[PDB]
């Protein structure tokens, strides 16, 4: 029953099977998903290595029939090289700000509703991505090229068979972030910045962990388009008791000077094993009459198996 | 060349590569397919475990060119928990009646043409599924929630950005089945029921196995819509001689009081190994002038490798 | 962390993660891709075996947003049987001429621009494929059935529910090739032929390898439609120095009596390990004013991890 890699010294296969039931106004939606991933690494010498990575996400939307479900999202497709000076990759990979949004994104299902990341800062293709650790300072960066297109003699996009010349879409950008870990103390701070076409943002964050408790704060500010502001605040707390972890978050965002998210959420997660867990979560959506839909609370129940 | 699971104690990778040539009126169609699956299990204690499962189906339809083939069907996406009282899952998984249709679904390619299962009884998402064994009695059940949707102030389906309130599609339902195995004797009986919106059905079945022979009967009856009956009958026989297994079935169904299927089929399957087999099969389609297409016989030839 | 095959004695998992940056007129396109493959083999006796194979290709096209990327191509889906007299498969697999085009297709990214293969000769479904080695002679062949369709009483394609009779698309064809290896000398010659509907072609090739050097020639000639000629020429050279391999090719094709490709290209590839390599490549496109687009040079940079 023995499984081998064709060419590598080794291959790590991972991902999840994650059953998720969402209840809003007593009505049920299946938000379940599978992820499959493949990680290969080639040691070159004891200070240099090559890496390759894929991850896909697979869902269903039957709507009451045994349908054919052709739903795939290639979340990551990259190769890279790393070693003494860090790691650099090309192809769809994470920008710089995810490690900052992680300060307050601690829940099983809810949270992360007021820390919007633009593409170059989040996860996107046609991008070089860098990371490295220098003592207690963790750094990330990315640079994204604008995407080549083909245009007619008037400059409109057409098929390469019938085009006059190449142009591009102006979607270049970059991101940067740093995190300082204060020795063994449990304290971290973080910051980052990103810029792409008419969008820019910065983030600042801090956190503390001590034994069975955790808390953290996050501030996000910038512009999602020309003269369209965005500002967001999140706070987070966590408590561990045996194999159970309980979390709460408060998230608040405004967009174009109007409240766009306002949510307090709490959950309980039970770890039967490190890779098998159940959870239940409730999000109080505190926007007023926002339409009724935009304001509905959410109950979520789940079971998560990690491969 | 060594392959590891990222987080699990173990991972089982399975599926098939199955070459299938279909001939009708001397004209060939490629019905070949690949299935890939991933099964993870986490032992919690010696009476409790967690489970996660994915399976996809992958085909081609070139029609004479070297085409790009984007054909995927996520057949199963689920997690569950089981142990002393049985197993329960959420996400796309089997309803109760497949283990009943299996009494007569014994051929490599043909058969199973007069035992139609509705969605909640077959395989569908937004569904809790249960199974367990109590002595010689095997039981299954499922319950399906209706699917949440979003509607305008007049109650028509629209995008959640522009909706007034949540509603649903009324596609709730349930299924149940039981199978009794009569000790070591080779005798089994089975029954089940399913109900969803305007559809309901029941099934009754029996089978006998003794050494190199097998035979079985199946009866299906109910409604596929309001005042639209469905009744189906199947009989099956099987004979094993060395590494070859030969099967024959007769299947007959009526729908809205008219004959909709009438097929006698026979095949031979040779097991070179437990996981590599060839087959040939012929289906006599006995409907009269039904159009010519609806009445054509089918010859099928195949080769099946299981991973 | 242990990974097993469900039913096989063993399973080989392979493929690649391949980062590729393409630059034309200073404008960047992400041509990166992942391939995943699964190869199973069942030994029957010491002169007979069964085989099953899948391979998929997975890409992204974000165009500056963190998009959902549903891009899959099932490149191979087949099962087969082989042993003393060779191997035969059915389902999407290679026709006969790829092993001939390989004489001059030696670069990491460029080359293979003037050796066009028709479907039955390239890779296509509804096809039997054969290969075998008889002393120093390597042979391949394939035969493709025309694809069944369903037509109305006037002979137009419609759904099988509403059709009168079955017809087909006339897309039958075959291919054949042979390669003679002259003992230990480093010399090979090759030839092949293919025919499908209104297309036919032949190929002739020769190559020499000696130590750190390689060179080769390829000639292709035939018709891509009724009274639409195609002729192509390629030359190739290769030099290895430590872990670096350098290649150059010249490719020239005419179609309907006009020059359709004219490219000289050169590259360098560094093998850090057998399964991890970087490359850089430049293609001089020598067509004149062809539109500007059709004539642009290409710089390509890459990193390739093989699983
Ligand atoms: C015990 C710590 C409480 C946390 C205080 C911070 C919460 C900030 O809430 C602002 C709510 O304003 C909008 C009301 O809707
Ligand atoms: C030797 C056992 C024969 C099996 C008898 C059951 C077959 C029932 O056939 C009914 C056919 O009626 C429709 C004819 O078309
Ligand atoms: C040192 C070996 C040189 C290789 C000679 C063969 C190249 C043939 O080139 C023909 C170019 O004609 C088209 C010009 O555009």
């Amino acid at each position: 029953s023995t499984v081998y890699s064709a060419k590598g010294t080794s291959l790590e296969v991972g991902g999840r099977a994650e059953a998720r039931l969402s209840l809003k106004d007593g009505k049920a939606q299946d938000n379940s998903r599978v992820r499959l991933n493949f990680l290969g690494k080639a040691e070159i010498n004891d200070s240099l290595y090559g890496v390759g990575f894929y991850e896909g996400e697979f869902t269903t939307n039957d709507q009451g029939k045994n349908a054919s479900n052709n739903s795939l999202d290639n979340r990551y497709t990259y190769a890279g090289i790393g070693g003494t000076y860090g790691e650099v990759t090309y192809g769809k990979n994470d920008g710089a700000l995810g490690v900052i949004t992680d300060f307050t994104d601690i829940m099983s299902y809810h949270g992360n509703t007021a820390a919007e990341k633009i593409a170059v800062a989040d996860r996107v293709d046609n991008m070089l991505a860098y990371k490295g650790q220098f003592g207690d300072l963790g750094v990330k960066a990315s640079y994204r090229f604008a995407d080549r297109n083909a245009v007619d003699a008037m400059g409109n996009v057409v098929t390469e068979t019938n085009a006059a010349k190449y142009s591009d879409n102006g979607e270049d950008g970059y991101s940067l972030s740093a995190i300082y870990t204060f020795g063994d103390t449990g304290f971290n701070v973080g910051a980052g910045y990103a810029d792409q076409d008419d969008q820019n943002e910065y983030m600042l964050a801090a956190s503390y962990r001590m034994e069975n408790l955790y808390f953290a704060g996050l501030f996000t500010d910038g512009e999602l388009a020309k003269d369209v502001d965005y500002t967001g605040y999140e706070l987070a707390a966590g408590y561990k008791l045996g194999q159970a972890a309980f979390t709460a978050t408060y998230n608040n965002a405004e967009t174009a000077k109007k409240t766009s998210a306002d949510n307090f959420a709490i959950d309980a997660t039970y770890y039967f094993k490190p890779n098998f867990r159940s959870y239940i979560s409730y999000q109080f959506n505190l926007l007023d009459s926002a339409s009724k839909v935009a304001s509905e609370d959410e109950l979520a129940i789940g079971l998560r198996y990690d491969f």
